[PDB]
């Protein structure tokens, strides 16, 4: 019986906006979650403090599963990314907490290790053709076994993934939504060759990734799927807005080019006709924006079944408690794809203490008790909260499109 | 051009608590829009003034949808109850500022008045079924043309739709959640005399709702549909959980009690399936929890493609600025099915003077400029924030189950 | 690191056959997992100490889910109740194990307490209707929340069920297989009567139990569901042989009586049909016969995708170390029906002491570390092997049947 | 009436690991079934002796059908390798006793005669692509029609098929299972150069195979089977492992590269979804591994209804028994497709003394009464039994794979 008897929401900004609950036991046993939601992070702070935690004083910190039900059915409007980034972070922290009492990591509990490390990739980006793939071979001498590719688009002053910063990516850099242009006729035209250059210099047994990033329509994504089978993507990302999952089904009749989707995903439910119908390779959910890791194991199971591997998501605004908890999932599954791992900056790192580690490619959880991570809250004291949105995108005529 | 020269928002607690946008255009005119979210009011007041609201400032308010698509595709991470309860507010209150510019009331800018008033049901209630019956007589006698019933269920305390109100229900009672204990076998095996008396008290020209209220499966729903045949219901509502909008295929498989479902859904994804599939008879989604009327607009014309009509959900926890901008809608629709109508307190009344009327069983929006709605700012000051948390439920082992 | 340095496969019966394997780690930690297969057990006592057990020898015990894939994917010849039972018992020996390195119950590391125990039924049977109904009563007076319901068919010698037993049914009863003669139509004419009278003397708060056995094709089972309904049963058993799993959209088409399935299914295949069509209300399948913990913990999960919840299959034939693992698994779930509880043989209860216990219609399994169960190995010697069958079945022209 | 007086599990290694089961009837005939399943060899010998064979004593071998039954149904829980391996070897064994009665070879029973030899496929294997030709081209001399071509991967230490062994390949080559390390994008990147090559070497007219054995997902064998078309290929098999049949929609879809799949298949069920939808174009289940010469029958009878063919699974480890039975069968149905035929060692051929021959690229099973296969006692007992293991592979992260 661990009685919680102290939750408090955390926020600071070591270069970026985190999140984080800490949760204290009546004997000093204490986790930490991750509640990041970028662009909107005060949205889940006050669904977090000043809605859920007065039901989480007193209760027994053991009932993962039955808090979890509590606040996912208790909340009567259910699921959304506010409702479920709440959700993981008690989730993440009750999780810390179950394996500091047993003595083991969280992987221990989870099914224990199945693999040496959880193979990653990395961000090789920029403006022209040539600057990317000379990125690329930078990651590969690094060691990175996985590489994603974006680069500019001929006669577009910007597109995602494109920017000044080569071993991460942080487009949340405004007070006020940076306003971007696009035209979905001249990315078409210009990515493949992107691929063909990268096969040529840096050879074929790298794994090369390309976000789309919610750009194309299903018959364009199959397109685009069709003309990148040449170079054997591991996968293209996001090709279409998936809120009609049905929409897959054109881009998957029409190319072979591997299918991931999913880092936006609040529930199973975002996910489960994709799932169902075989629509997707990789699943790019994560513990953070998913419910945590008693719903994202959850749902790995069910994409077992359907030949479907996870890819979570690993952007910059996963602060290092949940990649901490996403470590000790990527571990513990048989059907882990790949990890995302961009990299935080020094203050971050210095402001959220970890045990995980990073060597030939592979990143791996460390052995600590619970998993493995802090949050230095005197450290943390020193970077204020600081407002910034995710950019926003526009067709050439003015249309509000997606980013 | 109609700049946006200020937005805020507003808290209030006149026997219950209601959020409020108020958007001030450069030339003094005014809309609000309801931003409620029972039980994580809060959170939406956050996503509101600390994230979207600063993107308002010197926008021009006649754009509705680009506005509308700004808000929903820039969030990132779409959909969900909160975003969309926000972006509810925000809709409302150009509309509002939308029908003033036009010197027109909202309806006759959605298409003109298509019936000469709206349809409501009222709420009876009680712990027997002589108790509710009685409660019955007293809303027809008042002249409601429908009425849902709903009953204390033999051996257990308590039951949703019972307690000491009659006129309205409102649950959100206490400052943690009211714990109930349910039994599914219970209620199935008791509920069908309700109507069966229902019927031979009142007769058969009044409409009778009941609100199943989440707490069967597909095979036991089906089941219910069927022993309530014999008595007519004008629909059975919120019969299962519908995350998996494929557990309608059994009911609707097996009865021909006319279904209703939606009151919490956010969006058009959360009933395509039910619609498409015709699994449903009455869409519940209402312009305050789907993103407004701009959102609900397209539901509907959707809805109509498949005889789906609109039975909008009307409990207290809308507020009388949902009230106008629901009215609106419905007066504007071809399938119009039914609205809810939950009486609001007098205080609520008072700090919320609206233009809409109630008469022989009807509501009507009324005449004048916009919705026909306004706070009273220096009212809504004398009543602070209480906080207040809807009730949860548990099965008799203690399972946490749906409230 | 758990090194393990011995496993030995124990054979006893106490009453019944059991097999039990016991793993030894370097520190003395030992962990137990039951392999009985009711009927065919040394079959499993050679797969497991001629096959799996040398490559346990040397292995880390904390990997469980690499364990569980290695044998599952290494065997080659994959699935089949043979090579999943043996695989169970490895899964329930380390997940013993893991409890005891952790220091906490099994159901403390899959999710926590999710409800106050596990409700469980109990068996009544007899010749005659008031002989079936004389033992419900008692059943009840016992505290038993759910009763299964079986009795004598007129115009047959013998039936399913039905034998000198009360409190267990135990048909492994013989040194060869006993013969019985089987007639659905006398069948399908009768037992409708056993419920109605059931309802009459035992009223409408007790759950009722059918198990058909697999005697009926789906029109058939389709037929007797509707003859039942009036009766309001909580499941009604194998109607049907699920190899084809198609063949309950017929039953699921015609009835609302809900439908159990399962305790014979080795993996999630057979039942995956069944599952993602809604075609079952419960999945009877259990640790033991579909390799263990870490595989109904997954398929618990997908089964809640789908309105489907678990029913454990709790015969003699599993011993107290499957119950163990059971209650723990049933303990930690969402998604719980309910267990089936036939009562062990004093003796095999002296075998394999456990700490759960039975109380008010429910079953614990404590809080010991671990799965809280042992085999007293000097005991078990004293009850050496017997060769027992289970019975088989014809139609009255000869044909071979289904038992 | 011909009465069974005795039924003996054999076990002997003239090379390898072969059970074989021999019945004998009141007057002396005998019959013999081979009952190996590679790797969980005393399995099968447990499930016979301790379990099966009880039942056979007394009864009248004439009754195969209902033998076939009594056994498949009788043991409660159903299928499953161990099972049908089993089952297998008691039904050849009976169809060996009825030709002796009739005194006819076994084919003239089911069917006779429909073709005038069976053509095989030999294994053509290579650590380069240059030592796979030159095997491929010997095999072409000695006259087979049909050849299977493996070769090393590049970067890979091995890979299914490569050895030392020539006219055969035997990987249970251990007495713990042989580890091996592999990667899909080194195989997929490099397999199809093999099949460029042996069409410039071996010309179009002979018939060229591939065994891809279980390792990769649905959207890659698509892509192998596109890059293979060209090549025109005579089969690509077990692309997929098939637990989930809709796998290969996927496949179907995107490549007319003609597919096999199913050596492992213990029952129908595991090939209906793919026989019914037209996924395949040859079934590889065996008379061994799918419950002996009744059931294949049955199934390539439903095959035929769907365009698919028998190419059934032909490994060194079916025995001669097997290969005679296979013989049988695939000389009298209309639907053949083509015969594996890995040649045993001359120490097997001399303890199964058969009277099936070799000559112009078919096997032919001969005109002895029965299956025209006996086992020597004498010599049998010259070789026990010696523990091997199939294979086992993981991924280059250590995660447990398929071999
Ligand atoms: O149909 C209804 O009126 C009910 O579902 C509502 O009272 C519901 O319980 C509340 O609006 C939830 O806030
Ligand atoms: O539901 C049940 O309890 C029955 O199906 C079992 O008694 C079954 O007959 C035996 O467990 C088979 O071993
Ligand atoms: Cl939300
Ligand atoms: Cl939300
Ligand atoms: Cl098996
Ligand atoms: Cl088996
Ligand atoms: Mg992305
Ligand atoms: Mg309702
Ligand atoms: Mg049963
Ligand atoms: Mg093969």
């Amino acid at each position: 019986m661990l009685k919680i008897i102290d939750a408090k929401v955390i926020v600071t900004c070591p270069g970026r906006n985190f999140v984080t609950l800490k949760i204290t036991t009546e004997d000093g046993i204490t986790g930490v979650g991750d509640a990041t939601l970028n662009g909107r992070e005060l949205s889940v702070v006050s669904f977090l403090q000043d809605h859920m935690v007065p039901s989480l004083i007193g209760r027994d910190a053991h009932q993962i599963e039955d808090i979890w039900q509590f606040f996912y059915r208790g909340s009567y409007w259910r699921g959304g990314p506010v409702a479920m980034t709440a959700l993981a972070a008690v989730d993440m922290a009750l999780w810390d907490i179950k394996g500091k009492v047993a003595g083991l990591p969280v992987y221990q509990l989870l099914g224990g290790a199945c693999r040496t490390g959880v193979t990653v990739y990395g961000h090789a980006n920029g403006e022209t053709i040539e600057d990317t793939i000379a990125e690329a071979v930078k990651y590969k001498a690094m060691g990175y076994k996985a590489i994603r590719l974006q680069t500019g688009v001929p006669g577009l002053a910007s597109t995602y993934g494109v920017s000044k910063d080569k071993m991460f990516y942080e487009p949340a850099d405004n007070d006020l939504p940076t306003e971007n242009i696009w035209s979905t006729a001249k990315y078409l035209n210009s990515v493949p060759k992107l691929f063909e250059r990268a096969r040529e210099v840096l050879g074929w047994d790298v794994h090369l990734l390309h976000d789309v990033h919610h750009r194309l329509t299903p018959i364009e994504a199959a397109r685009l799927g069709k003309d990148l089978e040449p170079y054997r993507l591991f996968w293209l990302e996001d090709s279409v807005p998936a809120e009609n999952q049905a929409g897959f089904r054109l881009i998957r009749q029409h190319t072979t080019t591997p299918l991931a989707v999913g880092e936006i995903f609040a529930h199973v439910w975002d996910a489960k006709q994709l799932i169902e119908e075989q629509l997707i390779d990789y699943l790019r959910a994560t513990v953070l924006h998913a419910g945590g890791i008693t719903n994202l194991k959850k749902i790995a199971a069910f994409a077992d079944l359907h030949h479907v591997k996870t890819g979570c998501h690993g952007a910059t605004d996963l602060s290092p408690v949940t990649m901490a908890a996403a470590l000790h999932f990527d571990m513990s599954i048989t059907n882990f794809g790949l990890q995302e791992y961009m990299r935080h900056t020094p203050e971050t790192d210095a402001v959220f203490p970890h045990a995980y580690t990073f060597s030939d490619g592979m990143l791996h959880p460390g052995d600590k008790p619970g998993l493995g991570v802090d949050i230095d809250e005197d450290l943390a004291a020193k970077h204020p909260y600081k407002r910034a949105y995710l950019p926003v995108n526009r067709l050439e005529d003015g249309t509000m499109f997606n980013w």
